[PDB]
C-alpha cells in the first residue's frame, strides 16, 4: 500500500491499487510493485509486502 519513494529514508507514496509491494533496488531506487523482479549479474532486487519495508 505505501512504499519509500525515493533514495532517501523516509519519503514515500501510497500505490496505485494493485501494486501490493514494495521495492529496493540496487545507486539506490525504491517504489510500488505488482510482481517481483528477478535480481541480476548487477542489479540486486529486494521485495517485501508491507509499508515502507523498502
Amino acid at each position: 500500500r505505501k512504499c519509500l519513494n525515493t533514495p532517501l529514508p523516509l519519503i514515500y507514496t501510497t500505490c496505485p491499487i494493485g501494486q501490493d509491494k514494495c521495492v529496493k533496488m540496487t545507486d539506490v531506487i525504491r517504489g510500488c510493485i505488482d510482481i517481483c523482479p528477478k535480481s541480476s549479474a548487477d542489479v540486486e532486487v529486494l521485495c517485501c509486502d508491507t509499508n515502507k519495508c523498502n
